[PDB]
């Protein structure tokens, strides 16, 4: 068990194709004992999570809610037992209003929409860290989910900006987490067929956006020297468990590419 | 005259040590005809700008004001004469509440403060572009001011995150500006003794912050293979005029380092 | 005249579609007085260079020849007049044996071939600098030609490795050049139809290589937010003259992308 | 056992403070069965390797020797048993003549010296891959040792250029290795007190070089958000075993920083 006896908080499960769901599953297969957080649709999330290899408390967390944040650590400690701490935290959370994405002009997204997106997608990495570092063990790991924003691309639009912000935040979180002996890192994943991605591909953000997204997926597996299967989230779950383990002890404020190697290849 | 007969909008002048002020001065020395925008203290800015080599209309612009943005192009066209367009736009604007900077813990900046910062420092590059592209000429140039955020550093804190966002925005603005034959780029400057920098160094953000800022300035001139004078903004003004000229016609969505070469050297 | 009264050494002219040829032409249009160097086919190069806007001495230079290097500065000073120095140096030189490129397996290039390539394409930037810095003026500029090697690509193969080396060398040359008040930088160009590129596209390195090169050119203009014309070397000549001018005084050990903005865009 | 029943080739052991030695030790602790290669001083290396947790064949390999390379796979297969293949390959090899390093001027390293360095330090990653890929299993991993060359630094000089080349080579090796289902990646380590590093620090490359190296080590632990112990190679051995394991299946042609997070922090 890569994660034997480690205690890990996992956020961002919404369906059974969530990257968070596969992160959780793999971790439990590797002996981790889990605590889960969900946003808003808790009966759905309970129902979905009942299918994991093992039982795990589910805690409500709206990342934009001050009270949820303020009460989070107490709730976790309650769930894992007093005198016990977390060895790992997983941030698999994101959101951007439609106006900030797809065939909707870049220039036409109101700041209030862009602000909400950055709030949930970037700022919350800092917020969760703030709430949870006090109840983490030395040797601990924090992991967030990333999509390489170092270049502009069609349709991703303002989410790219949110990911750029996130990478920056991750480096500062690394500075804070360090005072606790805790690592902080991001996993940069290739495209995966999830609820959030289904939106885009299915034309809910405009048909041309859906088309560019599809071309994206296809170019990816082409570039990837080992290929890329956008229906299989396991390779990125396995990568996230690696960061949660003891086997990358000298890495922090850093980005790990679980993308088939695509970003290293121009063509 | 590098900028003979070009029409250039310059924002961000607040004192006579503003990077924007030296940008404006150099440009006029190079034959540009200017239009200026200022935030809030317009009598001060008029008074300051009266010292430029030549007269130039001053227009009010609060980057967070919808009406200012909406009316901006009409006001400019009024100032430069109907049937005339802009050949250049300079964004030299930034702001971050104290909570997001210095010895104030990273984790203690409220999102409302961080949001305001990103609004003025990143989002506004898109906002200005949106308002001004319609009245720009093909061959035109947009330039923003940057401070290399690719690594975390003490004290800069949330402004770094804002700069990360800005670089991302710049790449998307490049996509829009391209439809007009207009370039968009950022200048990444070394440390310059300005009002905004005086804050930091002078301990208004905490003494330890002031001390780290001073160490920063010093390491900079050390690393720079040609050195760095933090009292002299001319080298970065000259660099911004280069981008505004016809001599970098094949560059866009890109970052130019006016930093003495510091970022290319580890030690 | 951007380059009025500046004295500039330009290497790498072989035909009239050489990037070096267009660099030279633009510079002379901008008032520079030139000295030229050529490799091996000097009658051809004389004949080609007779078509520049103005007369300019031609000096022999095999970059792998110790004597040429050793005698270079004496020959230049002879050409520009004693007591006169160089304000600029242009490195537009490259070579890689066929074994290191195209459909010829990466693994099948003998080190002796790869060594020759790196010698001429990377190491020589240091060699020229060494020979010429002693006869340069403060305020001076050295410029090399680059093709962004930060990612792997088909066919470019070992030349990519040579370009990676070159970028590294450029940063160290910046350290040396700095002791003289001289800048050193690279221009990263998009694809241009030259003799060296004609090889590749024309199938002399294998048909599949020719095909990947053609796809490359096409994706480029697609990605470029302002487009890209691979038949027009002027935009990169103009960019090289900018670096040779006084208008980027705070840039060194750095890379400037004259690539239409392509590298900033994923899709 | 992270590496249970995997067969791994490890190169670059010279003393018991070699990164390769600690790589080998950790791997065996994790259940790997090993084959070792050494350069030139084989009695020394045998003697040193006798101290590993388990016995492992030692094979001679001069990376510049064509016959060694040509015969390598036959020798390995002989050592691991016919019908058995390698699951992992470790490249922990480097060399640069003194002229290319330290207080010896950058400009004064003869190409023949720089060529030898690049041969052993960069080119050999391709050479080993070429010799060994045919006897590797799908799911396999190749790992090389790196020192982040993205910026210039004192004293490292031409080794930096060699590391720049190596990173480039790694991306192309990823393309070849991919045809076999094999990953290729580099580990970028922080400073470690080894034989090769002892040289530098001890003034054998000049006292000023020794002094800059010492300052380097010190700045490192300062920048590292989790710190850095230059006497402890275990954290980078653990990181190399992670890449050799099944837990980073979607990473290739890539670089992993085992550097305490130093490269992510400016100050
Ligand atoms: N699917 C891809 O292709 C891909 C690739 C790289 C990175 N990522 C990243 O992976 C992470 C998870 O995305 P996914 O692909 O699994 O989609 P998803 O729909 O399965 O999960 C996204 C998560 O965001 C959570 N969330 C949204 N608003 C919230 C709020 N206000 N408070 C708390 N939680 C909130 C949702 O409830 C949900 O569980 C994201 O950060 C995403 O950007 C996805
Ligand atoms: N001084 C440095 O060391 C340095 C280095 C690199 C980059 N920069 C960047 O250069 C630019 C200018 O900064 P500076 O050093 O000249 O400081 P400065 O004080 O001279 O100018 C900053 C500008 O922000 C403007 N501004 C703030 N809020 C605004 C709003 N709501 N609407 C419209 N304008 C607003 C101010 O009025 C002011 O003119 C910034 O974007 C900054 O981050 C500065
Ligand atoms: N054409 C492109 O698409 C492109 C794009 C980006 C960068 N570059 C770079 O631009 C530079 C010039 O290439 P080009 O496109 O003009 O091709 P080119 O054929 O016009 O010029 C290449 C130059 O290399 C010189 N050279 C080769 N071996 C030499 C030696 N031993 N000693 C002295 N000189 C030697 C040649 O004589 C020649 O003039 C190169 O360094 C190249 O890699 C080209
Ligand atoms: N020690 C550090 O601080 C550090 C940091 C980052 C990366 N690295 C890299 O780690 C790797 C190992 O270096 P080290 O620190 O363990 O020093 P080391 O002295 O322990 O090992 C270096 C290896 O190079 C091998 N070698 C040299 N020439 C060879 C040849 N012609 N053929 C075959 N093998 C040859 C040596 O025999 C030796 O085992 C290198 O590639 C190095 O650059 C070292
Ligand atoms: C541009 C076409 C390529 C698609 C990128 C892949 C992807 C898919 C889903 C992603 O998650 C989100 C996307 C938007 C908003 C919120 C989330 C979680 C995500 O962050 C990335
Ligand atoms: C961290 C210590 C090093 C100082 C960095 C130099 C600097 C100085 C002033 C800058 O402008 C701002 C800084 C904060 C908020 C707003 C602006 C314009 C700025 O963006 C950068
Ligand atoms: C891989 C398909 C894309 C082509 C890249 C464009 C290009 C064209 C010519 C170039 O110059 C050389 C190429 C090889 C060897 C020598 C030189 C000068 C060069 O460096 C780059
Ligand atoms: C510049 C001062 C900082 C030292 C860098 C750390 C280091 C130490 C040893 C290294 O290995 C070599 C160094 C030179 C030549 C050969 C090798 C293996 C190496 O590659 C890196």
């Amino acid at each position: 068990g890569l994660l034997d006896g480690k205690r890990i908080l996992v956020s961002g499960i919404i369906t059974d194709s969530s990257i968070a769901f596969h992160i959780a599953r793999v971790a439990q297969e590797q002996g981790a004992q889990l605590v889960l957080t969900g946003f808003d649709r808790l009966r759905l999330i309970q129902r979905i999570t009942d299918r994991l290899p093992a039982k795990a408390p589910l805690l409500e967390l709206d990342v934009q809610n001050e009270e949820h944040l303020a009460s989070l650590a107490g709730r976790v400690t309650e769930a894992i037992g007093a005198g016990n701490k977390l060895d790992g935290v997983v941030h698999s959370i994101g959101f951007m209003p439609q106006t900030g994405m797809g065939i909707n002009p870049f220039f036409d997204a109101p700041y209030a929409d862009v602000s909400k997106g950055i709030h949930i997608s970037a700022y919350s990495y800092a917020s969760m860290a703030k709430a949870l570092l006090p109840i983490m063990n030395p040797g601990g790991s924090i992991v967030g989910m990333d999509f390489d924003p170092s270049r502009a691309m069609p349709a991703y639009n303002w989410m790219t900006v949110a990911k750029s912000a996130l990478e920056s935040v991750n480096r500062f979180v690394a500075r804070e987490a360090g005072k606790y002996g805790v690592r902080s890192n991001l996993v940069a994943a290739g495209p995966i067929r999830t609820l959030a991605m289904s939106a885009i591909v299915g034309g809910a953000l405009g048909e041309e956006a859906g088309a560019q997204a599809q071309l994206l997926e296809e170019g990816w597996d082409q570039r990837a020297p080992i290929g890329w299967n956008m229906k299989d989230a396991t390779p990125v779950a396995k990568t996230v468990c690696a960061l949660l383990s003891d086997w990358l002890p000298a890495t922090t404020g850093d980005i790990i590419y679980a993308d088939g190697g695509a970003h290293t290849q121009l063509l």
